[PDB]
């Protein structure tokens, strides 16, 4: 009925468990999207995604810490790293002049799914924060991550010469 | 901790955000399934899915309308459209004689996943509706959409010469 | 705003519906993963997953039963079956001493997603059990299933010669 966390134990359906459990779910979706980005044209994105998976483990670990039992690993440095990539990718992709619908190339499509799962994880983290103090940087990281995912989804389509699917 | 919606702002974990966010999740699964349905053999289903992505996006917009600054976009006409297609596809598919397990062709399998996500979205909309007034057509649309997805999943397997996976020990 | 279940009716957003609805979601991911495992190299895992889809369907049926209207279908025998396969696959897979990134081959990746959805279903079942009586065996089954999925995910990658990627916090 309960599970152990870092510095204590909580019920298996505790919002804390839901939080890092959904981070795990998002990390798994990214893992799948990566199998679609093994092309030589995406070595950079694949490599960045791979690192993000480790950082997601960092996020899950931090969220599992009760009363700062051990040091937090997610820092503002990792958030700013994502922000720089987001800027670069927005620059690479064609100008955004229409509302985008999720889809296009299969790689971009799976990235859009991962994007929504990351956003779902963010909501769970917000819920956790409402009852216990957390590494607030984790929330910022996950928030920027969905923006990063949206950005590379459009870059993935563009590199493959596929127009983004637009609301029209 | 909050996010801007149409007419104001709400907490990021507000049941309203969970609702349109999950609608977005379902829409993304549909986008992925569509990448497996581009052939000439699926032009009818693919076009209907293209339209559904728009209506799903509209559903999300209607759920994000806190301070009704604008009229809702999802109408009953769109729900009836799904109902007619559901009957059409049930007719096309083989007789349903056993319980169906999700799977079969890759295309059908992804459509089945989308179906379960649409149902998860429906549950969030039900919860939202209990707390605030919503465009009730959205709930009806989402409810019909999962039946439509189930229907085309079977049609997809049939067209692809694959038998549906059945519960049969 | 309600839905029919076995021996009654409940609100469509009832924790009970969330539970079997998520079992359904997990079952659908398994079904998709199965399309990637039809090769001769995975006959054993594919057949086990075929059976698991039935058991998962049974889990949902058991969760939809209000006040033991009918006998439960999920039994401890099926839980033990999972446990035996778990040891078997941990034995086949290379030694594991660190957390690893979920992914690798397309098949393993989809299995990892299924694993996380099964765990999400487990949380809903835990919540359900706090409100009403349920077939406790279902909770034990879903609990073991996520470990089984983790195990075959690593085996699938191993069989495809895909090496696990260990978490970069090397002291963990």
């Amino acid at each position: 009925g309960t599970t152990s966390v870092i510095g204590g134990r909580v019920d298996k359906d505790d919002i804390r468990v839901e939080a890092y459990g959904t981070i795990d779910e998002a990390n798994s979706h990214i893992g799948y999207a990566m199998t679609k980005l093994q092309g030589g044209a995406f070595i950079d994105i694949y490599n960045e995604l791979e690192n993000i998976q480790h950082e997601l483990f960092d996020c899950g670990g931090d969220l599992a810490i009760v009363e700062q039992k051990i040091p937090y690993k997610v820092t503002i440095v990792m958030v700013e790293s994502l922000e720089r990539k987001i800027d670069l990718y927005i620059e690479e992709a064609p100008p955004l002049e229409r509302f985008i619908l999720p889809g296009g190339s299969e790689a971009a499509a799976t990235i859009h799914i991962a994007r929504t799962v990351v956003r779902r994880a963010e909501r769970s983290i917000v819920s956790l924060q409402k009852e216990v103090k957390i590494n607030e940087v984790v929330l910022k990281y996950v928030n920027r991550l969905s923006d990063y995912l949206f950005a590379i989804a459009r870059v993935i389509n563009a590199r493959l010469q596929v127009k983004d699917v637009e609301y029209n």
